[PDB]
């Protein structure tokens, strides 16, 4: 029942801003290759889901609609709930879900144990 009030609306402005350089010597180099391969498979690993997720939801979405808007002429007095139903939850799942787990996937990926470095491995898959 209760809210969560805690995972956000503690408010951090997002935990500092998306700038804070703080090199000297060596931090430079060593800065320079973990943001490239930070962003190298995030950017990666974000950019494959993305294209993955985008055809593969057009896909099945394209003949999904194509069955039922072919099938939504056919006669059908109840019939009419159960296309409109499963349609309706199919493009609001779709988004749904793609939204939330686009959010998560970003949220996660910015900050990724492999940004930081200094661990063990995860099972990352390419």
């Amino acid at each position: 029942m209760v809210d969560y009030s805690v995972w956000d609306h503690i408010e951090v402005s997002d935990d500092e801003d998306e700038t804070h350089p703080n090199i000297d010597t060596a931090s430079l180099f060593r800065w320079r290759h973990q943001a490239r391969v930070e962003r190298m498979e995030q950017f990666q690993k974000e950019k494959e889901e993305l294209d993955r997720g985008c055809r593969e939801c057009k896909r099945k979405v394209a003949e999904c609609q194509r069955k039922l808007k072919e099938l939504e002429v056919a006669e059908g007095g109840k019939a009419e709930l159960e296309r409109l139903q499963a349609e309706a939850q199919q493009l609001r799942k779709e988004e749904r879900s793609w939204e939330q787990k686009l959010e998560e996937m970003r949220k996660k990926e910015k900050s990724m144990p492999w940004n930081v470095d200094t661990l063990s491995k995860d099972g990352f898959s390419k």
